[PDB]
């Protein structure tokens, strides 16, 4: 009776120690606990319980040796759902990490949302979410970025290119936006004094700020142009400019100096002028010579193949030489230009001869008719016409 | 109790048919080999290694919820190492998964699949400090940033709407709608909304035409190297005012054509004005001529043409401010060799017809000349008289 | 002797084999291994303890049937601080995987920062960042990407705008900045030869190569415009241009084909001309006929309401017209249009009775005054003006 039974159950009292194998074919069950010294192993299924307080599992970081950690590290299952204070929300927490503080945990909280914290850097390959993503500091791109949807910027300077030593970039400062540059080698700082191109974000008016040079063409639907402070109409100067039809591309409003003597012997000159003073009156008058041929200016205006002129103003290139207009006009049916004919101005006055009028000195006609009287030195005639009478009348 | 086989024997090796109950401290210093469980009620250690042996079934670990209070959760929690690749069915790629979760759905999980690469997934939202990948990057909701993106590569949008500057009231946006990409507008306080009826800049993509609606403004001058300018309704091309104009020379950035409106005396008295007309008839004829009287200072425009300093003349028109004032034409050309301006010259025309005088032509009526010859006959009222040049004689008729 | 006791402690030295349920209620303590080949369940925690060499949890993959995985894994935690070598930094390190690479692992380093490193794909459904963000490898969103700061490329091509057979995109290459388009169907790909607009990135000079239009109107502050090769500047053609007063919207530089009937009838015409001789001179001169109605064209100059006028050509629509100009003035303070009034050209001469002059043959006069001498054939007839006399000669 005080010895232990090999066929009955039985309750020993002692302290017991095993120094051979121990072999077991039925369950080991026990209240208390339990130290190996060697690994352990079991099947299928470990299973930590817990009867109050949240279980674990710890990882001894053993001798500052070898492979070892520097610190211990643990894996434990907790919540505060039902601790009684400020925050219930944490309802299931699967927590990893050391004596300083957690490394990560997985928890879903009460509204059933599952969330995994990262106490540090995450470092994936690659990365692929279904969902959202939100990033609260700086992002950086190693290749491009493509996005079926809309780029949107909440930042005044919101898009810039960056290259060799200039910064492009729009800016919207809520009353205009902006295309701006940068100073050469700040690329990544703020705008020089230029202003290549801005769009007032109210009207959708354009502002050009550093000239505009275009190409092809520029045409004005409407509104009409005002320009500050000249305006440089520059024609094609061909050597046929004197018997040349204008065409579609030709029509319009435009200036040609033409200096080259090939073309303005072609063109009308100025005349040679003398002047003359009228024996009586002591009134000076311009007389034409001959004609001098000259460089000038070749003007256009009108805008179709049927309402098409121009202005050939000649400008001298000797001390002695004057300044003579001359105009023409566009035939369509006949498929010619007008002859040139001169403007009569008062350094080019129209002649006695141009309009058939009798000189004022030195005159010869055919025949002449008096009605009132004529005077020769002091002799006065002065027919009677009541009777068949004349008088001879002297002063 | 009876025979010495019924008690265990404590030298040699035994086999106990009977169970033991252990109130006391057990102590091994030999292996421990069971085929069946082990419960404890209290903590277990051991050292190295702790292994799960399969035999057939996936391995885990449980966590065990407990009661409700203190720090304990509210679900119990497993690690379990499984897979599909010998399950036999539709999906046979999960080779190994290493799966961390609950009662209602897994946490987390790590997966090699069959193709061998590793996966970790996250049924949830992934909370980290900062973010550093090695490779590619996909997202299919809409992301946020906080501060600012940079990219040593292209940004790309297949959006219609592109790329938008948000700021104040409004939203600048780029907009791609395939046949031409603009630069719109919103209205305000729709920052992110569509555009409005506005069209500042739009470009055609398939012949790089650019098209202004709101109108252009523009500074430092403009070129059209080809193609021309055509407008619609007028130009207004206004030259610099200065004090100076009737004896200021040109320069390569006053050449070209402009007009100005001279409307101050202090300016105008340097110019011609115009002429005083008055209207008499010829008492034979009974036709109306005009005669010029004194010359009035007067206000005009100055109009100039030509492009160069060789090529450049002008044109100076006066207009009235008085109920009976006349308007008058001038002219000038520039002589670059002489380095002035011809002098001011009228131009003739039917309100500012040219004076027998001017042309050096004998007066209609009233007139004084030096000389005459006549060649057929001279009348006198009523008595005609004819040279007969074959002899030496004239005749006086009636 | 040499039975076991059971009421005192004692000292086992055979092989026990319990083939029924063992119950303990005191401590279990071993200093060997522990396989079971059932579960095993333990209360509250499981520790691993460490004696010099790194702790670790085996998941053995077992047969390969059923839901088994292909390859064992295993959680161990370890480090290199201790180690002695090249890499002393992974203080602490929490790794999970297989024979083949680690799944992923988390570790505190000696600066005491921690990272979570996965070697593959982390697949979230949202991600949640605090802090920053890099990625070395391209980068794909499915919808929208806002950012509160700036967007910056360093790539020459640096934004892009995708849409059906073309690609729009904004391209910076140090020297200019290019709005570019693809061909159609290379929507990725660089550009063609269109060049729609430039910008200077020294100057801010921008360049519009493939022409320009523009509405509501332009204004040129500086700098002038000059124009190759002509401009047409087409003013507003309404039924009463004839008495049409100026606004604020038509004063300016224009030209306007008026080649209607219904208008041109109320313009003033050209000029018949017939030529006619000197019989003294056998000079020509030209002598006005009958007025023809004519289209033309009106052309107007001046910028503002007080400075502005009109010039009147007409051209020729039958093979005998002629073409006659014009000119009026827009009088802003009597409110109305100078009547035109005639250019005298040399083919619009003026005539002897328009200025008061003599015809030059078949003339009559009121009365004549002679000084020096008169010539009535072969009789010259010569006053003496000191002494009063009258001399008849003869040639």
């Amino acid at each position: 009776s005080q010895f232990i039974r090999r066929d009955i159950a039985q309750t020993v009292n002692g302290s017991l120690t095993l120094t051979q194998q121990t072999n077991l074919s039925a369950p080991l069950v026990s209240s208390s606990t339990g130290e190996f010294g060697g690994s352990l192993a079991a099947n299928r299924t470990f299973t930590i319980r817990n009867t109050g307080a949240p279980t674990s599992i710890v990882f001894e970081k053993g001798p500052a040796s070898g492979a070892n950690p520097a610190q211990s590290m643990s894996i434990r299952v907790w919540g505060n759902q039902f601790g009684g204070g400020s925050d219930t929300t944490r309802s299931t927490v699967f927590e990893v990490g050391d004596d300083t503080s957690h490394h990560f945990y997985s928890q879903r909280n009460k509204d059933g949302n599952i969330a995994f914290n990262i106490n540090g850097t995450v470092m994936p390959i690659n990365i692929n979410a279904s969902g959202l993503m939100n990033v609260n500091g700086t992002a950086t791109f190693g290749r491009s970025v493509t996005a079926n949807g809309e780029f949107i910027s909440k930042s005044a300077n919101a898009f810039r290119a960056i290259n060799g030593d200039y910064g492009f970039f729009i800016r919207n400062d809520a009353s205009n936006t902006y295309f701006l540059l940068t100073a050469a080698g700040d690329q990544t700082g703020g705008f020089n004094g230029l202003r290549p191109l801005l769009i007032n974000n109210q009207s959708g008016q354009i502002t050009i700020g550093e000239g505009l040079i275009i190409a092809k063409g520029v045409t004005i639907n409407s509104g009409g142009l005002t320009v500050n402070s000249r305006i440089r109409s520059q024609g094609t100067k061909t050597s046929d400019l004197y018997t040349r039809a204008p065409t579609s591309d030709t029509v319009g409003f435009w200036s040609i100096d033409i200096n080259d003597s090939a073309t303005y012997n072609q063109f009308p000159g100025y005349f040679k002028m003398v002047e003359k003073t009228n024996e009586v009156t002591g009134l000076p008058y311009l007389e034409r010579g001959e004609e001098v041929k000259s460089p000038g200016t070749l003007t256009q205006f009108g805008n179709t193949l049927d309402s098409l002129y121009q202005d050939w103003i000649t400008y001298p290139t000797t001390p002695e030489a004057r300044t003579t207009r001359w105009t023409r006009t566009w035939q369509k049916t006949k498929n010619s230009w007008s002859s040139f004919v001169q403007v009569f101005d008062g350094g080019n006055p129209p002649q006695p001869s141009d309009i058939g009028a009798l000189p004022s000195d030195n005159a010869t006609m055919g025949n002449l008719t008096i009605r009132d009287f004529l005077r020769i030195g002091n002799v006065r005639i002065v027919p009677d016409p009541v009777n068949k009478t004349v008088k001879f009348e002297w002063v």
